[PDB]
């Protein structure tokens, strides 16, 4: 599988290692790539896509590299699976909110409920690997 992500500081980021720590954990492989290393024709062949990113101002993606790459794959991706997260910190999650009912207007199927954490996961650390584990049971 593959996890594409944007981080700004690194908390998403490290959510992505840790959801990719639970997939890995239930016996399956899977790389993590930055949206900026991602190679679009390469993603389009995978069965679940799982895609984080940050909440930018106001409540919606990140508009110079995220949301192009969002934008780019919107109609090639009707029927996948997809399962969101990202991290946050003033809000109550509408970013998120956005995000999925998104993804389901360009067709896809929202595989679980987007994982959102506060700030830096720590804490939340068995989550993310937690929801890697249900994304690995799909
Ligand atoms: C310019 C900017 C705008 C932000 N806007 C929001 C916002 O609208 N809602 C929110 O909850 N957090 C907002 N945040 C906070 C980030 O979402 C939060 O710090 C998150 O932990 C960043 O994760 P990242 O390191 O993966 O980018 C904003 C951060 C920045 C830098």
């Amino acid at each position: 599988m593959k996890i594409v992500y944007w981080s700004g500081t690194g908390n998403t980021e490290k959510m992505a290692e840790l959801i990719a720590k639970g997939i890995i954990e239930s016996g399956k492989d899977v790389n993590t790539i930055n949206v900026s290393d991602v190679n679009i024709d390469e993603l389009l062949n995978e069965d679940i896509l799982i895609l984080g990113c940050s909440a930018m101002d106001d409540e919606v993606l990140e508009e110079s590299e995220f949301e192009p790459f969002i934008e780019e794959i919107s109609t090639k991706i009707s029927g996948k699976k997809v399962a969101l997260f990202g991290s946050y910190g003033w809000g109550d999650g509408k970013w998120m909110r956005d995000f999925e009912e998104r993804m389901n207007g360009y067709g896809c199927v929202v595989v679980e409920t987007p994982l959102i954490v506060q700030n830096e996961p720590d804490e939340a650390e068995q989550d993310c690997i937690e929801f890697g584990k249900k994304i690995a049971n799909i």
